[PDB]
């Protein structure tokens, strides 16, 4: 019964402030972690550029843009994709960060998503 898509605020979080860098150690359990993070109001998202991701743990959970129409209420659609050893589970659209667990630090922003669930 859960709706396909849900409007998340998610807290933006500077790489060298996260705490718990990563959700898990295979690409399965970072999916179901991370999606059950995002439905407790606990993933944060890190912000992708040089230096980023040898920081934090692989298995990677990205989010990516799902399409290009729409944004509705200024939410992009996006779904979720993990890597490993440099071979992606899942194909979308450009990143818009990583996620991590957010276990209280201090964001410099808030990302408004769209988050297909599944
Ligand atoms: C505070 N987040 C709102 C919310 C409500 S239900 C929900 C959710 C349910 C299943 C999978 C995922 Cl990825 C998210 N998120």
């Amino acid at each position: 019964m859960e709706k396909t898509h849900v409007q998340l605020s998610l807290p933006v979080l500077q790489v060298r402030d996260v705490l718990v860098r990563g959700f898990g150690d295979s690409v399965e359990e970072v999916l179901s972690e991370a999606r059950q993070h995002l439905k407790d109001g606990t993933c944060g998202l890190v912000e992708v550029e040089k230096g980023v991701l040898p920081q934090l743990e692989q298995p990677y959970v990205f989010i990516k843009r799902s399409d290009a129409r729409t944004a509705p209420h200024g939410h992009v659609m996006v779904e979720l994709v993990a890597e490993l050893e440099g071979i992606q589970y899942g194909r979308s659209g450009e990143t818009l960060g990583v996620l991590v667990p957010h276990v209280g630090e201090i964001p410099v922003a808030y990302r408004k998503v769209l988050l297909r669930k599944n």
